[PDB]
RNA sequence: AUGCCUUAAACUUAUGAGUAAGGAAAAUAACGAUUCGGGGUGACGCCCGAAGAAUUUUUGAGC
């Protein structure tokens, strides 16, 4: 498997994937916008009540829903 | 972060069938009908019912 690479690991290609998808969505959302929690989750921060969201995925169709865009352009 | 050949590939980016139970967003429905009685609740929520001519000035007691 060194000459020529046999197979693929699919759980293990699925977490390269799910890095991908993160750090092509992020590279959309400026710093202030997203706040980092512990584990991994992603708190939107223009929102006053700071809803909190599992992945990127999630915070970029949050961001473009209605409650966000009203809640943005207040601020 | 180097040019070219059939976008170089006329290669693939897979992930079965179900049981029980949660969390988060998107979307979407309404805003003030006042008080009284009853249901409900720790408490509210909530729910069911009922209802500008009259003494100090400008529409005259004046003749
Ligand atoms: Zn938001």
């Amino acid at each position: 498997m060194s000459f020529k690479r046999e197979g693929d690991d699919w759980s293990q290609l699925n977490v390269l994937k799910k890095r991908r998808v993160g750090d092509l969505l992020a590279s959309y959302i400026p710093e202030d916008e997203a706040l980092m929690l512990r584990d991994g989750r992603f708190a939107c921060a223009i929102c006053p009540h700071r809803p909190v969201l599992d992945t990127l995925a999630m915070l970029t169709a949050h961001r473009a829903g209605k409650k966000h865009l009203s809640s943005l352009q207040l601020f």
